[PDB]
């Protein structure tokens, strides 16, 4: 059960008004052999262009809406839509391409996935709600074989060349005219009832269907996304280091002791409300405070209500002290809290664009985000950067310039001249600070703390 056999049925329905007369009964094997492409028995890393949805789940960030809508065919001129937003019109002879022949919109589907996934997938997977068109078009574009490596790199190919005979993966195709080895997944397999505009508008309002076939390998991925990370989760699935995931993780958990530490220290709170992971440990082990725990798995579909959180009868007084909510998403935090929030919006390699305004953070793991809202913050104000430590004026053990700043709360700051291991210190988590920031992470507390309140820790 590694990979999908050849021998599996494909339900043939959603084909027929594209291609009438086709039968009932098909298999992977005959469709791939109607779509023009020739396996030969071939044993060699490709068993199939079609993939399960657990290989699909696996390569999510390759995943690629794919439609084409036809006219009144190979009479006809066809529009190809990608998630990306591109159409391009292909002649037989929302970003919109007058009509030209195959031999150069291949060029152009080679160039526009190869920047697409280069920095996210080592392939392709074409997210299809087929009808019939995107299938019939892909001998066009697409050349299958035996798996191979790029000729400039170790990476396996994904791209080929009629020009000087070779491959390619997606770092080193350019001038490459075919799709080689790409995978494909029909979501019209997974057993819905009605069309894709139908079965999509159940779950997002982000997505219209502005009669473009980019609207519909939009809404294609989009149903896709939701079915497999959305009402569906699965958080034991490992995904590979494409960017800079070790630093993020580094960067949240200083970030995380600092910003509680410094908040015990500043408004001495007697007990913090930890709501969030059930897995969580203390992240200032040393604090004096009553620290209590309260689980709630990561929502992925839309943001916890407060009131299912915190009522219907623990301390029972969320009120009192303070509440931790780090990456905990709810729908409008109170006033006495601490929080952590990943911002959707963000353009990253790890954030994939996901379903109903939110977004797949990809980084180790997948999670679905609900979409950014600046209203759940209402009762809070953006966290300020600061540094903050009590640790000894001590270098032990990378050339220096002196460090002035305003932020550096420390005692030597305090008294006038930052020491060395201060400097040093503060700048190391100005970086992760930065790292996390950027990444997409966004922080927020209650209005009354102020980093003034830090300054009588050293006396
Ligand atoms: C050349 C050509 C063929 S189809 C087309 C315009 N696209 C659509 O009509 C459509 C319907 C749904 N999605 N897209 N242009
Ligand atoms: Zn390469
Ligand atoms: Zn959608
Ligand atoms: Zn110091």
């Amino acid at each position: 059960p590694t990979h999908l056999s050849v021998d599996t049925k494909f339900k043939t329905e959603g084909l027929c008004v594209d291609i009438p007369g086709i039968p009932k009964d098909m298999t992977y094997r005959r469709l791939i052999s109607m779509m023009g492409f020739k396996m030969n028995y071939q044993v060699n890393g490709y068993p199939n262009m079609f993939i399960t949805r657990e290989e699909a789940i696996r390569h999510v960030r390759a995943w690629i809406g794919f439609d084409v809508e036809g006219c009144h065919g190979t009479n006809l001129p066809l529009q190809l839509g990608f998630s990306t937003g591109v159409n391009l019109v292909a002649v037989p002879t929302p970003l919109m391409y007058k009509g030209l022949p195959w031999n150069v919109v291949r060029i152009k589907i080679v160039q526009m996935l190869s920047d697409t996934l280069k920095n996210l997938s080592d392939r392709v997977v074409f997210v299809l709600w087929a009808h019939g068109f995107e299938l019939t078009s892909m001998k066009y574009f697409v050349k299958i074989g035996p798996e191979r490596t790029c000729c400039l790199c170790d990476r396996r190919a994904t791209c080929f060349s009629t020009a000087s005979d070779t491959y390619a993966c997606w770092h080193h195709s350019i001038g490459f005219d075919y799709v080689y080895n790409p995978f494909m997944i029909d979501v019209q397999q997974w057993g819905f009832t009605g069309n894709l505009q139908s079965n999509h508008d159940l779950y997002c309002q982000v997505h219209g269907n502005a009669h473009v076939a980019s609207c519909d390998a939009i809404m294609t991925r989009c149903l896709a996304v939701h079915e497999c990370f959305v009402k569906r989760v699965d958080w034991t699935i490992e995904y590979p280091i494409i960017g800079d995931e070790l630093k993020i993780n580094a960067a949240c958990r200083k970030v995380q002791h600092m910003v509680v530490k410094a908040a015990l220290l500043a408004d001495k709170f007697p007990v913090l409300h930890d709501i969030g992971n059930p897995k969580a440990i203390k992240c200032v082990p040393q604090a004096d405070v009553e620290w209590k725990f309260y689980d709630a798995q990561p929502c992925s579909d839309k943001a916890y209500k407060i009131e299912e959180l915190f009522y219907s009868y623990h301390s029972d007084k969320f009120t009192d002290g303070v509440c931790l909510f780090w990456n905990c998403n709810v729908d409008r935090y109170p006033a006495n809290s601490i929080v952590c929030r990943f911002d959707t919006r963000v353009l990253s390699n790890l954030n994939l664009p996901g379903c109903d305004g939110g977004s797949l953070y990809v980084n180790k793991h997948a999670f679905h985000t609900p979409a950014f809202d600046k209203s759940a913050f209402v009762n809070l104000k953006q966290l300020p950067f600061f540094y903050y430590s009590d640790s000894p004026c001590e270098s032990h053990g990378i050339d220096y310039v002196p460090l002035k700043s305003a932020t550096c709360i420390t005692r030597c700051n305090l008294g006038g001249a930052v020491c060395r291991h201060h400097a040093n210190e503060y700048r190391l988590y100005l970086d992760a600070y930065n790292m996390m920031i950027s990444a997409g992470f966004s922080l927020w507390v209650y209005k009354q703390f102020d980093t003034y309140n830090l300054w009588n820790t050293f006396t």
